[PDB]
């Protein structure tokens, strides 16, 4: 449903907004009632932040291979238009898997693919660098041109405006509907088995990606920032971190965070809708970025944060642990913690070999089985959770919603 207030008549509020009370006030009060209110948090984002997302109910998908370089080809069916794009193949030389090798959906080539493919992994990236050449989909501005608006062009009314994040997506979607349509079997790769993943606008990307195609099984956002996972309502900057256990500085203070001005501009507004520019303040927001994480909460998804402790501290990840501590009571609500995961790394703008590789223990292990080497519970938590990092907003932020079981965090 998308009959929602304007947004200057919404109310603004420093608090974190409980993901379990409806718009209309109402409250989640079962399991039942918080699936009905994550289909209502899915159309907000698409109302005031991302735009209307195309969901493949008007797309047919073909593909060719050659090598190691894929073309997509889709028709929209109702007006018979066509468009086309390429991404990157890099397979295993050894599938480990029964039922064929899992397979990352990356929005850009980068993403260390070769620690993948030697833990038996495959990856399909869109052909982009992830900057100069964005994916074929849609062209990285506010002018929305590419392989998606071709198909789908933006335009004037709210629900015919959907921004570049979800163009980006829609990619992803046509690459695993070809997965699904014969592709899968032509590269030994088990479709099911899917994981999406990108870095910082990617990430972005990636988050509003696994929010969406509810399809893929695991959605692993790195370094996503403002607009991604991090909370529009926290701010670290001034903060100052011990980060010493993971092997940086014993004493470093953040400097700026991102602002949503920053995302409003001409560079950065192309990836939102045109209602997401009449927002003048994060207190406006009738969500924060909490719920969309939680779009990923299902008992057959996984959810897997990525962020750095320095050297990036526009993309603010002690806001993105904020968020994530915010989502683990609906992970918990729905009795599956354990399906929510986030890796803290030292630094690295970037999917780095560690994070791969610890993907692959955590995925191994939920989706096959496998036990892992490492000690999976590293990933439930962080260096923010260390006494002497803890903001005491971590312990109230939460405090007036409906669910705040003690001992979460």
């Amino acid at each position: 449903s998308y009959n929602f207030p304007a947004v200057n008549q919404l109310k603004s509020s420093k608090d974190i907004p409980d993901p379990f009370i409806f718009m209309d006030g109402s409250k989640v009060e079962s399991t039942d009632d918080w699936w009905k209110r994550q289909s209502e948090i899915s159309c907000m984002y698409e109302y005031y932040m991302y735009g209307k997302w195309i969901d493949g109910s008007d797309d047919e998908t073909t593909y060719s291979i050659s090598g190691n370089s894929m073309t997509i080809n889709v028709k929209r069916k109702s007006t018979g238009k066509t468009a086309s794009f390429k991404a990157v193949i890099n397979l295993p030389k050894n599938v480990r898997h029964e039922g064929g090798a899992p397979v990352i959906l990356g929005m850009h080539k980068g993403i260390s693919e070769s620690t993948a493919t030697s833990n038996g992994y495959a990856v399909i990236t869109y052909d982009s660098d992830g900057m100069f050449s964005a994916p074929g989909t849609a062209q990285d501005n506010n002018q929305h041109k590419g392989a998606f608006y071709d198909l789908y062009p933006y335009g004037r009314n709210w629900d015919e405006q959907t921004g570049d994040l979800m163009a980006w997506s829609w990619g992803i979607s046509r690459i695993l509907d070809a997965l699904y349509n014969g592709a899968a079997k032509e590269l030994n790769i088990n479709p099911d088995s899917s994981i999406v993943t990108g870095v910082s606008r990617y990430g972005k990307a990636a988050s509003v990606c696994g929010a969406f195609d509810t399809r893929i099984k695991m959605c692993a956002p790195s370094c996503s920032g403002a607009g991604g996972l991090a909370l529009y309502r926290y701010s670290s900057v001034g903060k100052t971190y011990d980060f010493s256990s993971k092997g940086g500085s014993s004493s470093y203070t953040y400097k700026e965070n991102e602002p949503l001005g920053s995302l409003q501009a001409s560079g950065e507004q192309g990836w939102f809708n045109g209602r997401f520019m009449e927002f003048r303040n994060a207190e406006q927001f009738p969500m924060d970025q909490h719920m969309l994480g939680a779009l990923c909460c299902d008992p057959d998804r996984y959810l897997f944060i990525i962020g750095s402790c320095e050297s990036e501290d526009w993309v603010n990840a002690p806001s993105v642990w904020m968020a994530y501590l915010g989502m683990k009571h609906v992970w918990d609500y729905v009795g599956i913690s354990d399906h929510l995961a986030i890796n803290i790394h030292k630094s690295g703008h970037a999917v780095i070999a560690e994070d791969i590789e610890k993907m692959v223990q955590y995925f191994d292990y939920h989706v096959y089985g496998i036990q892992p080497k490492m000690n999976l519970e590293e990933l439930q938590t962080s260096v923010f959770a260390l006494p002497k990092n803890k903001d005491s907003f971590a312990d109230t932020f939460a405090s007036k919603w409906l669910y705040d079981p003690a001992f979460l965090y």
